[PDB]
């Protein structure tokens, strides 16, 4: 299956950020600090939320983007994780991973064991307002259990939306290679938006952990 690099919804380094601050196609908001090698979504401090989106709407029947992160923190415990997101609007502020709890389209959400490690997707219609610790066991469209916090290399998402269907493929963080992934979960029959933004989404609780997105690549997909 062809892939088409999307350098309009994509970003990485090495100088990642402008030196105006902005990051080319993209807007952050919150307490994301761009960086020259990677992007700070949430930083280690208590109740914060930040997020980058891509500044414009793409169009591509079939998708993927290749995500890797870092969540990195103190203990075994840490708080409160990062989302994934592809929805029509251009996502804001609020309480689900650092975003509104409202959207039209997918979120992938890695929450960080704070005593479930987990991967879960979740879609909305624009009608449900989510709140994640009450809806996310009954909501989920499908999961897996992982652990992608303090990991001795970036940590990986793959997720692909391929004939209807939205896939997510992990490599947790053992191996520097960046095409290792293990299968996590899928949705078959997934209806998304036709056009929508690419986003990631972060926040900390009491508890806090650095979420840090290096890279986040789009790719068309064709046939």
């Amino acid at each position: 299956p062809h892939r088409r690099f999307e350098y309009k919804y994509s970003f990485k380094g090495p100088h990642l950020v402008q030196s105006d601050g902005t990051v080319p196609f993209w807007a952050h908001a919150g307490n994301a600090i761009p960086s020259a090698d990677q992007i700070r979504i949430a930083p280690s401090l208590k109740s914060q939320r930040g997020s980058v989106w891509t500044k414009t709407k793409a169009a591509f029947e079939n998708w993927e983007v290749e995500v890797t992160f870092r969540v990195t923190g103190r203990g075994r415990i840490g708080a409160d994780g990062l989302a994934i997101w592809y929805t029509e609007n251009q996502g804001l502020d609020g309480p689900v991973f650092g975003s509104a709890d409202m959207w039209n389209g997918v979120g992938i959400f890695f929450d960080s064991f704070d005593n479930n490690p987990a991967i879960v997707v979740v879609g909305n219609n624009g009608q449900i307002n989510y709140d994640h610790q009450n809806d996310g066991a009954t909501q989920a469209l499908a999961s897996c259990q992982r652990d992608f916090r303090n990991k001795p290399y970036p940590v990986r998402a793959k997720i692909t939306y391929y004939q209807k269907t939205l896939t997510v493929m992990i490599n947790n963080g053992f191996t520097p290679d960046k095409n290792d992934y293990e299968f996590c979960a899928k949705v078959e029959n997934m209806v998304i938006p036709t056009q929508g933004h690419f986003g990631i989404s972060a926040a900390t609780g009491g508890l806090a952990d650095d979420h840090d997105v290096l890279s986040f690549l789009t790719f068309q997909l064709t046939e």
